[PDB]
């Protein structure tokens, strides 16, 4: 396991070693991810090694146990951790009751690092660390399984390819870019901003 593939195996090993983590026990350690493609973005991972590096969409076809248990840290344990943290990370005027909405949790269909990783992102995709059309590509369409998706919804292995090839288009108002990624992430930003002066007052 020495792919950098395997980078994130650190983290389940000795998640007492990096600042990066700002929970965990003995079943999953919650990270930052070192090259954030929102505002927040943090990793829920699985610790048990039977379990992490089985591919997201077994786990979701076959290991509803783990589903389950991943839903119950972000939506109950950790849902005050993550919402402190997307103060931190983009305003503290902001209530959970706005933060809720603004966002998203999944699994890649084809994740790039071998170690089981659950994404747990605001939604603004605005951030240095997105630098190409596969990077937001990957978090805005049914590449991003979302952890509520029913089996019968799960994405086809094979037409995987196909999404990476589409005109870019923003996920709150549905413009496209063509592949002007660099238009699309002043945007982005654009979106980012309107957002946020709506959602302070509440
Ligand atoms: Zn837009």
């Amino acid at each position: 396991h020495m792919s950098f593939r395997d980078n994130l195996k650190v983290y389940i090993e000795s998640p007492e070693s990096y600042k990066n983590v700002i929970y965990y026990d003995d079943d999953v350690v919650l990270v930052r991810d070192m090259f954030p493609k929102s505002k927040m973005h943090l990793l829920l991972m699985t610790r048990d090694p039977h379990l992490t590096h089985v591919h997201p969409l077994e786990i979701m076809m076959k290991h509803r146990s783990l589903v389950e248990k991943l839903v119950s840290y972000v939506q109950g344990d950790l849902s005050g951790l993550i919402f402190d943290e997307a103060r931190n990370c983009l305003s503290q005027q902001l209530t959970n009751e706005a933060l809720c909405n603004y966002i998203k949790v999944g699994f890649h269909a084809g994740p790039s690092m071998n170690n089981l990783h659950l994404h747990i992102m605001t939604l603004d995709h605005v951030s240095p660390s997105l630098k190409n059309s596969a990077h937001y590509i990957s978090f805005t369409s049914p590449f991003f399984v979302k952890i509520d998706t029913p089996t019968s919804n799960l994405p086809t292995r094979g037409t995987l390819t196909s999404l990476f090839q589409e005109d870019l288009k923003c996920w709150r108002c549905g413009e496209t870019f063509g592949r002007h990624f660099t238009k699309l992430k002043a945007h982005l930003q654009e979106e980012y901003d309107d957002w946020l002066d709506k959602s302070v007052s509440m």
